[PDB]
């Protein structure tokens, strides 16, 4: 059917994760970026629906986003566990230097890019060249660190 409950879900998980954000105390240094640079995914999804002028989208549609649907759920809930300091401690100390919203990252610009096209197909919703362009992601390498000496004053040796 179509409720619409799918897409307001689905485009509200990048707004919830932007302002989660703030709730963050160690990792909201990479979070700012993650969560706003992220959001400029979701600002033309949202568009959509706000504005009301892209019609309802058939299966083809349905099909790549619900991919994104969950994939973009992997950030929320990430930042939700990652929100412990065990969490964060316990994986920083695991390994030595490593992003948290890297996958992440890739996840959501994979599943976009592939409904980005059956979208844009017709009509390019978005502006910048999402699909060629991967430097945020080494951006992300260069957060991930500040949370790394950022977190030694959390907690002395
Ligand atoms: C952002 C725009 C492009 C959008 C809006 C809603 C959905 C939702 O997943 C959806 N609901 C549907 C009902 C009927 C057939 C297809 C559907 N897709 C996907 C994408």
């Amino acid at each position: 059917g179509s409720p619409g409950e799918n897409l307001k879900h689905i485009i509200t998980l990048g707004q919830v994760i932007h302002k989660r954000c703030e709730e963050m105390k160690y990792c909201k240094k990479q979070c700012r970026r993650l969560g706003h640079r992220v959001l400029g995914l979701i600002k033309p999804l949202e568009m959509l629906q706000d504005q009301g002028k892209r019609s309802v989208p058939s299966e083809k549609l349905t099909t790549a986003m619900n991919r994104f649907k969950a994939a973009l759920e992997e950030a929320n809930g990430e930042i939700e566990k990652f929100s412990n300091r065990s969490n964060i401690c316990r994986f920083l100390t695991a390994s030595q230097d490593k992003i948290l919203f890297k996958d992440v990252n890739r996840k959501l610009s994979d599943v976009w890019k592939e409904l980005s096209l059956l979208l844009q197909v017709e009509q390019r919703m978005p502006v910048s060249p999402i699909s060629q362009g991967a430097s945020w992601a080494q951006e992300d390498q260069q957060d991930a660190d500040e949370d790394r000496r950022a977190f030694q004053m959390l907690r002395r040796d």
